[PDB]
């Protein structure tokens, strides 16, 4: 029963393998394992099935997790054998009943704290390819653990950092805004005191840059994201370290006595404030918001402006080629900026008459208004509406999941503060092991009240 | 079976205070409660088991109406016992039966004129911890109880107190748009006959603002509303207050020789204003539109407006700090402005060139225009379409509680004028009571015609 | 059985006035209807039950559709009495059936031509205070013989009226256009030609105006309009009425010598121009889309707009008291229109300088910009998105109505030129009365297959 | 049993355009040219009934792909026969099963590779008179075929065309830029070494032109569309045509010494890059939005602008009627262009001041902002909302239509370069025919995995 092949996959692997989180197969598999299990623990009671890993080092619940089986990640998690002979394979218990109410314990062997591959740690650092990362976390025991986590006490440090970047983007402000402007840099000090402050908040911005900087060079040392996941899910490293980059670029030419310098920190700085809505996931309404803005970028304004700078370049080139100029319209950035504007609502339809043929020129800026103001904006706005109705839920779960690494990535970082002085849940006896000694485990308790069964 | 425990509460008093509203829970506890309320009768005939109060004075229609229990609350209302036994216990009654048509009576002994806490009181004046006081006036006797009285005398005085702001409101415009320009506040009267009507028009204005004064503190004494029920219940109360703040405020520093006072005086009569749409409760359809409008307001631009400027003042600070100004944009206030421009369709690309790098300031915008007109306001526009489809039917019940509470205060007001003439329902003999004497209660007739029954 | 009550109502017309379009008082009475008529039957076949009449001389079926009752009215029109001793009570009969496909005959005895009050023109001339006069023509038989009539004769009538009314315009606009601007009115001819086709058009055009004049006095005067009537249905006929109105008091000031005639004309051309889609019901998008135009202008524009007018008109006599004026926008109109002109995307927000504190116009105006061009619009947009979703059949139904009415406007006018030659169904022979003579009837074949019953 | 009509239809062909596609209807079609099928082979087995062929060469199966009866073409093409004495008649098989996992194949007898009438080519080249001609394609076998088809070898063909129609636009744009002002055409060469590539640039875009011209000539000869199939269908090919069409007059008016070609040809290269979108075709995501657009433009921009040009019209007459003038907005172009400036945000409200009467003007300005700008406008976006939450799965319905045609179409002009290498399936030994022969076809194989049947 404990025979692994040449992968090393065993029969409960090869089972979490099979699934394909289909009901009819989600059913079966979970009979299958509850029926593998009980049968290997009434041959060998002393040997432990679960326990055994594969090549790879991942036992079945870890697969599970890590492959996007929900169905078998669920069973597994809130498993309970009423079987008098094996009740130590269950993973869920009641420790008492007042009649209406019921008190249940949840183990968390492996969920939070195990070693190598936290359950928890599986889920939320994952790169995409599962199927189904957001309705993981559904499962009861997650959601209850990592909420208590959040309002235990990682929401006050989320709020200090939170406090602490915006005070960081005050200084910075401030900063720039009172540079220098004669002479080249770098510019000498003064005995002025608003110099000195000057000063100081210039060497907080770079500190500031340069430590971001090393955060991301952390994260991606030890995430080893792939190159989609480095495309598609870390947005928010990136952009910090962009931001961070800039800074540094800044800095360079600096004291490379060159003037552009201003233009990198500018960018720097307008990035930063935008950053700050990284901050609106640790408030549920907020956070979902900024779910939604970020769905809506990818999705309608990439087919959007695809389509629209087609059409505004085919129409400014026409315009361009029409006009003669015989002020200085015969441009193409010029002409492309004033047929911008018809869509921002400051379009001047009489912005040349170097032309020949007037009738050309406004049948094409008619039908450059028609196609782009009149059906395409209002297009976009009938599409963000369809899919405003489509992502209520998908918002939700990934402001879950956001939050959530969020709380993993924070306990990691203090874990010189408290090591293990903040753990979840706690020891308690539960029964005793088939060996007839005591079963201590580190249990999560919940409290649910059913009115039916009495 | 009339035992209080520590608190007070009775048998009745606890099942109340179990019941969360879930079927099974209001099934089994409306069944319990009948079942204690036959077996009490039968025991102890002369006691009366609903009378005995708590504590705090609450009886348990009153506990269940304060606590939102609205199963509860609906069972009790709409109770009827056909026993021959006990049928004193009920309190809802058919006159007689046409064949289709039936008469039914209610019984209203404490829904409407009860001293100390009667039921429609006690859910108008509740202070939103309930979870459920909309759905609550939706039973059969409340609604059709309150649109009586607001069909039989209060609609008039609404519209008296309508047509009287409305006055006021026309007299505070013609009077501030005529206001002395010469010299410094107090002005001298004339003889001039339109300066005696502009100081009769100051006079009541002033008279009207001291009025709203003294009703809001009236109010806050009365309903004495918790700090929460103070910030998000009574908007309206706020509003009219502070409206008339700034009247008083204007007559202060005008005796004080200040010119400043205009500025308040404005501001006054702008809410003014605004605050006529209060009288928009008395109709459906405009009552349900000012409801929608509120909870936009709450929502949408709650969150539109914290993003919104967020990013505008990122971006201003950016485009700020790369101006040099060697007219005069290096403002910041004057670069916000600007920008802000760009959300009303006024938005000027070329609004200075005192700049080094061209295509920095460029891209700046753009990446402003794209971020807020073209995604933030359109992504606003979705989400108020969510909003409506969502809340068609909350509005309407916010709005018949709207106009239930201006029933109750007007019906309060007007006690000396009319202290019990216009009183709800007719006293009717309903039968007799096991003592043999004769039954008479302040019955509510109803016609309701079925088909189906015959 | 034939026996009359004070208002004359027989069983068949109480049975009639019992009605309330329940589905179970609709089977109810359908069934009682049916055992009455066929015990009549029984004991008096020589009688005529159903042409017994009312004081008011409505029979059961034209008292069923004055009165909305669909489901009596769908229950006659399509009734079917398979009793050998009783056969001529039934209204539609199986020609032949050829397996899959059958052949049924509907009556027409008075749907169409009844001489006093036929069904079709009961339904049509409405007053609106029945509940459903829409869904009522979605009867089977009413709904094809209307296609039937629209199809055969009265489409090129209406194709004929609109480009006669198209002519019309043209001629009016083209006469008011080069009207004579020196001196005074009535103009002397001149021997020029054109101004022979000018005087032309002018003649052409007060002839279209009187006729429209004389058409809105018979259609008063025919139709007899209660007061509601006339606010709430008759839309086209007023509109056509007050154009006509313009042009008659043009005529009229033009020969007072008064020049403000002109001010007449051209209301009454733009009107005329918008009356131009009335013709859109002819076609189903068209007309679908017109109706939709219809409900949003009587619903969400009336209370953006009351709301709108609200706010502007306060925050312009805030804005105007604030102005000193120490050009000229010390005006309520002006302030006014340069507030209103921030809701067509074209508002300055430094319009003026004549005031003594910055920071309260701001305020005052970035409130209004705000309140009115961020919220109230796009709240607006979302509005019509809900109306839109929720008024897609209703459009539909009422173009129907709309066609029908023009359909047997239509068909009354041109009596002279057929007055029965175009004449619905053909008359075939049914079977033979039981008095043994034949059964001669007008009947509207249709055409069936039904696979399931075969 | 093989007999024919007058027509040439066959008992199967009878029952083929006997069908309507109800649900009835397709059950009992099916089962009736099963039993007939099958009685045929136990009667004649040497005869084959479904080749044969009516008098317009159309087999049953091709009658019902042309005539648009997708129930009983899903029906054939899915045809299994469990049969012993004749499975021949059956077109899909069972290759083998491993438990869980089965092995089907399908026949493609007639559904690719038919010479005359191949059901792809048939449903591709539709003229759209069928029903459904979209959900056609979504039959098991044919969406899997077409699938590969594309994967195989199109799709390189398709990015490359691609890239070719890329070039040639950027060439076009490029030599049009840089025309020659001083003179008349033509313009005399140089030994310039611009001016070479300049007139490279010319040959080559005039090339492109003519090569288009031919290729809309061939579509016109080959699919002999109808009249309305040309309105309706082809609007890819008529654009194209049109701007070949817009090149050759601008080629002819240049060597006429006419300088008007510019005009032309400005419209060419403006067509051309809206016809860039034609290739949005291979993206899943774009080719769904494009179809969207289309749809938009066809329905609401129409109804839209028929409505706002009639108001615009008339109350532009109205206006310049009003004008006396006594620069020069007394014309009516000038008077429509500046109320059309309302539409994009540009408006001016005292765009003159020559009137007599200012309340007129501005009444109907404001009229007109109200009706077009305020209800028009939010009007059609949400019309936009409403079509695109109904037209989600149409679309992408159309996007396989769309796909679908240009493989046909790449596949037929490639014939020369691979005649038959590139044939979908493989030849594959089934069985034995009842002559005792061995049956090889073209087989499809699919895999499929099914856990309930086990
Ligand atoms: C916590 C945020 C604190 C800063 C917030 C806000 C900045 C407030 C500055 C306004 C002062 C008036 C402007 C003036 O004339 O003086 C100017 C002097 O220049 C400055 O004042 C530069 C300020 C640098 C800020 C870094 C903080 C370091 C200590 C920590 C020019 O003369
Ligand atoms: C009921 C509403 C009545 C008021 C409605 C409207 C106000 C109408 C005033 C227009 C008059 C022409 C302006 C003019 O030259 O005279 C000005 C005189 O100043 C005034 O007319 C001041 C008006 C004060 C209104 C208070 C009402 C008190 C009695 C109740 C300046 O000279
Ligand atoms: C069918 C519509 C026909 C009209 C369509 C269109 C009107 C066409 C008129 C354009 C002519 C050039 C303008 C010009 O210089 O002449 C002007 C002469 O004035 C006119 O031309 C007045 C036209 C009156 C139209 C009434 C039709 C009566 C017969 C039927 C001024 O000199
Ligand atoms: C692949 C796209 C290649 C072209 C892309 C882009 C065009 C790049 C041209 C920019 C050059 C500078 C402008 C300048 O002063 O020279 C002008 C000379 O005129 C031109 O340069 C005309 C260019 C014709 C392009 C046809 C390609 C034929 C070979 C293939 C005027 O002096």
């Amino acid at each position: 029963i404990s025979a692994r092949d040449s992968v090393g996959n065993t029969v409960l692997h090869a089972l979490v393998e099979v699934a394909d989180n289909t009901v009819d197969n989600t059913k079966f598999v979970t009979s299958m394992y509850n029926e593998i299990l009980i049968l290997g623990a009434k041959l060998h009671p002393t040997l432990k099935l679960e326990e055994i890993t594969n090549r790879k080092g991942l036992t079945p619940l870890a697969l599970a997790a890590s492959s996007g089986k929900i169905g078998v990640l669920a069973y597994i998690l809130q498993r309970e054998i009423h079987e008098p002979e094996c009740r130590h394979l269950s993973r869920k218990f009641t420790e008492w009943a007042y009649g209406p109410v019921h008190s249940s314990l949840y183990d968390l062997s492996c969920i939070d704290t195990c070693e190598k591959n936290s359950v928890l740690e599986v889920i939320a650092y994952s790169s995409s390819e599962t199927p189904n990362r957001h309705d993981m976390l559904l499962v009861e025991p997650l959601n209850r653990l990592l909420q208590d986590k959040w309002d235990r006490f990682v929401k006050r440090i989320f709020y200090f950092n939170f406090f602490v970047y915006c005070l960081y983007m005050i200084i910075f402000t401030a900063a720039a805004y009172y540079r220098p402007v004669e002479g080249l840099p770098p510019y000498k000090l003064k005995n002025t005191v608003g110099d000195y402050f000057r000063v100081t908040g210039e060497i907080l911005s770079v500190s500031g840059g340069v430590y971001f900087f090393f955060r991301g060079i952390q994260y991606f040392l030890q995430r080893r994201p792939s190159l989609k996941s480095l495309f598609v899910d870390s947005y928010s490293e990136i952009l910090f370290f962009v931001q961070s980059l800039f800074m540094l670029v800044s800095v360079v030419l600096y004291f490379s006595q060159r003037k552009e310098y201003v233009a990198s920190m500018v960018f720097s700085l307008a990035m930063g404030w935008t950053n700050m809505l990284y901050y609106t996931r640790g408030f549920q309404q907020m956070g979902i918001y900024a779910v939604m803005i970020e769905k809506m970028i990818l999705r309608d304004l990439c087919r959007f402006m695809f389509v629209y700078l087609v059409f505004l370049f085919g129409f400014s080139t026409a315009v361009v080629t029409l006009i003669e100029d015989g002020n200085s319209y015969n441009s193409l950035y010029s002409t492309c900026l004033e047929l911008f504007k018809f869509t921002i609502g400051m379009g001047d339809l009489e912005f040349t008459e170097n032309y020949d043929f007037k009738a050309v020129f406004i049948i094409l800026l008619l039908a450059y208004v028609i196609l782009t103001y009149i059906l395409l904006l209002n297009m976009l706005i009938a599409l963000m509406g369809e899919t405003v109705n489509k992502i209520a839920q998908e918002s939700k779960n990934i402001w879950k999941l956001q939050r959530a690494i969020t709380i993993l990535d924070t306990e990691k970082s203090f874990l010189k503060c408290m090591r293990k002085a903040f753990r979840s849940g706690k020891l308690l006896q539960v029964g005793f092991t088939p060996d007839g000694k005591d079963d201590y485990r580190w249990c999560f308790r919940v409290d649910e009240v059913n009115w039916t069964t009495w």
